[PDB]
């Protein structure tokens, strides 16, 4: 019988929060990278923008307040911690990344904040880039392949 | 007066232990639920894990034996037994609660053994995800608020 | 590319064969060496002899002739080449040793041939002597600890 | 060439161990069964019990635990295996035997497991007493007979 205390903590006062999200449940739904339809081998990177569950567009994250408000941005490994899409009925994977600009060159590493700015009376849009690299050696099997990346916006 | 009698026992021989935690004078202190700062009035789903206060990640149960282990794990209802946290100064109470999977689903329940597995070799997380219903009706006081869970891991 | 050649031979004519094992898939399992069971810290050197997994006593080997045939008997280091049993699950060693002779001084030393006599129209027992020093030092984890060594009847 | 394995086990959890031994080199050295000095043709039962070579006195078994456990005892039949003593030098015999009971009645049967209990913080003690049937035939030769019975406290 091992007790412990496990602290709980909250500071009411001025925060910022995150637009574009619905509550699926206990758990806020960000949104969805729809990678689309593909082959089982195609040899152009497969690439799409999130969009946002509430309205269809991307997140837009606004800070509640006065003085500018500088939040982080930090997305997780995914279900199996490594960026993998996994079939739904067979074991296949399907590996992954999301970048943070236009160019698929800054990446949102595993578990970092990527820095990010806000001002008052805007919202400023969170751009989750996905992109998969060509696979041109062996064909995935047939169906569907998923992930939830759990997006974490910190303070 | 009334006398009587308290058996008290401990059965050493080969038993389970809790990794992550710190020994705030003589009661372990397991972690800490930061759900960081907020307004007000919250529109999405405040939450955030449990860091445990020895190293800062998830709490981690090693059993010491070779064959697997099944082990408990069971959170109480917090300070006031209805899993709300206090302001500091002012009365003001804010409801929450823990679930073990990442999705917010399986809920912790109240003095509830929730299961869990250990095996050879290796150290098994106790994920403490905490998680804040939307308070769109009326803005609590500004301030501190707090909250002592107990996590009772159990054998 | 390199490309080499392994020649394999076997002369059949008149052969020793080795009784006592049983064709665990395609390895034959000779025996087991069970200590039983102990505590941490054990003063009195434990000590047990190879059961033959065939009938439960020695290791019965007999040759195939009328004269009477000198043949050997090597066993190896075992798993980790060093004669130690290993915990299935944590990284503790029990060192150990193999002798020949009932008082534990013909020892079976690694990868030699102990000279043997077999006559015809009779078995000869293969004495496998374990032996474990008293360890009285440091008390080794709980659980169940492991070794396989091969022993060799060549010719 | 017949390779074959050997499956060496222990397990490390709690065990009994036997007192009043000493370590001859890697052989637990239990005991002696001096029967004394004697005349070529004895009339009289010749009967000694074992002294522990450790203390003097009698073999003190203690399990290293807290419940009762039930430990048994088996002996062997010596050197040749029929329980006989031989001359040193020449090649007669004295048979013999070994019991259990002060009334020399419980024999300890070669190879036999003769039970035994051992209890909460105790030493048990194993009585081995010998006994020498009456030689009132041939005078045996002069000189010292000995045998090396193995006694093999087993669980």
């Amino acid at each position: 019988a091992v007790t412990g205390q496990v602290d709980v903590k909250l500071n009411i006062s001025t925060g910022c929060t995150v637009g574009g999200s619905q509550t699926e449940g206990n758990m806020n739904k960000f949104g969805t990278l729809n990678f689309g339809k593909t082959s089982g081998t195609w040899n152009n990177v497969l690439t799409a923008e999130v969009a946002s569950a509430a309205t269809g567009g991307n997140i837009s994250v606004t800070c509640d307040g006065t003085d500018p408000v500088d939040f982080t941005v930090a997305i997780d490994g995914g279900e199996r911690t490594d960026r993998t899409l996994k079939n739904t009925a067979s074991a296949d994977v399907v590996a992954y990344n999301v970048y943070r600009d236009a160019a698929r060159t800054n990446l949102y590493v595993v578990n970092q904040p990527q820095q990010f700015t806000t001002v008052s009376g805007q919202a400023t849009a969170v751009p989750i880039f996905g992109a998969i690299a060509p696979n041109t050696g062996t064909p995935k099997a047939q169906g569907d392949y998923k992930d939830t990346l759990l997006v974490t916006v910190n303070f």
